[PDB]
């Protein structure tokens, strides 16, 4: 159980564009000692659904593995079971939703089975968050303490519930398996109570796959789209909604997509907008955009401009002592300045006032 001295800050990046939808995406280890984020973006799905995209990111715990695995292999197991492809024609609307359920429980149990034949060591688990995109319905799926939502009309539409330990029916489930929530950790140890993997949960002798201490059983929820009013969507894992709200970062992407077309740029404001903000774990973000998101503004960029040359001119004038960034970061919050991009605060802007900084005292 460790951190690093400094933080790894080495940006993770990706972009596609189809189905008249675009994407970014940043990843990023942080303070932590291991990467075991992953996740999952692709437009365009076989086996007749061209049409369809899917999104998702899977936050590891005990090592990567599980991740991993479900990064590569998630969506088949969604889509090539019979309950996504039960009726004749196009899936609907319970075949999707009972096809995600399958796709989890059933990749769930081939780990298993792998994880036994093969005598594997690890002992990992991982989250699960994303959304299925049809011509006609965002489907979000959650299992875990990931987090995704849609931004429709400038508001948050919807967002996916957190499963924690101590949600009422969590705890429920978990004292019928004889165990108990301490605090807002399963039988005092684990942080979620539900996620993929951590087989050490789940061996409660005579209960259902999804009656054990941790459930892999997804929860999905059908939106009807909008090519008028739906924006953007947000999945993202625990290492930014930690020190991000929905409202949030829901305004705070919305203030960058007026200055930038460039989401892997979007992603990584807010993943380093969050280390920023305290967050010491791992942290991955996915932004995928649909033709109705916020457009890049000639006002909004020259208010940007404008900021960032205030911002080197304070920064100039405090060092006259010479005070390190750290004092200088404080000073300039006690300034109460206007006009700092919504949610992100000054934090969001840490990364011009410290090339100001350095230029400035570079030894
Ligand atoms: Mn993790
Ligand atoms: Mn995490």
């Amino acid at each position: 159980g460790a951190f690093l001295d400094k933080p790894k800050m080495e940006k993770h990046n990706a972009q596609g564009q189809g189905n008249g939808l675009r994407y970014g995406l940043s990843s990023m280890q942080g303070w932590r000692v291991e990467m075991e984020d992953a996740h999952t973006a692709v437009i365009g799905l076989p086996s007749g659904l061209e049409s369809w995209s899917f999104f998702a990111v899977y936050d590891g715990h005990a090592g990567s593995q599980v991740a991993k695995y479900c990064c590569e292999h998630l969506l088949d197991h969604i889509t090539n079971n019979q309950d996504f492809k039960g009726s004749a024609g196009a899936p609907s609307v319970e075949n999707v939703k009972n096809g995600i359920r399958t796709g989890f429980l059933e990749i769930d149990e081939h780990m298993r089975v792998m994880s036994e034949k093969k005598h594997g060591a690890d002992r990992s688990g991982s989250t699960a968050v994303g959304v299925l995109i049809s011509p006609q319905h965002t489907y979000f799926i959650n299992c875990g303490d990931s987090r995704g939502l849609l931004c429709r009309n400038r508001k948050v539409h919807f967002f996916t519930q957190d499963h924690k330990p101590s949600n009422p029916l969590e705890k429920e489930r978990i004292q019928n398996a004889g165990g108990s929530v301490m605090i807002q950790r399963v039988n005092g140890s684990l942080a979620v109570s539900r996620a993929l993997g951590d087989f050490d949960y789940k061996c409660v002798h005579g209960k259902g796959p999804t009656e054990q201490l941790v459930s892999p059983e997804p929860e999905v929820h059908d939106i009807e789209r909008s090519e008028e009013d739906d924006q953007f969507i947000i999945l993202a894992c625990d290492g930014i909604w930690d020190v991000m709200g929905n409202e949030e970062l829901c305004d705070f992407v919305r203030s960058r997509l007026e200055v930038t077309d460039d989401l892997e740029k979007v992603c990584n404001e807010v993943v380093d907008t969050c280390l920023y903000k305290g967050s010491r774990d791992n942290m991955s973000v996915i932004l995928i955009c649909f033709p109705n998101a916020p457009k890049v503004s000639p006002e909004a960029v020259k208010k940007e401009a404008e900021l960032d040359k205030y911002l080197e001119c304070r920064v100039e004038e405090i060092i006259k002592g010479v005070p390190d960034l750290v004092h200088v970061m404080r000073t300039l919050a006690s300034e109460n300045i206007p006009s700092l991009p919504p949610g992100g605060e000054l934090a969001s802007k840490r990364n011009v006032i410290e090339a100001v900084y350095n230029r400035l005292n570079p030894y």
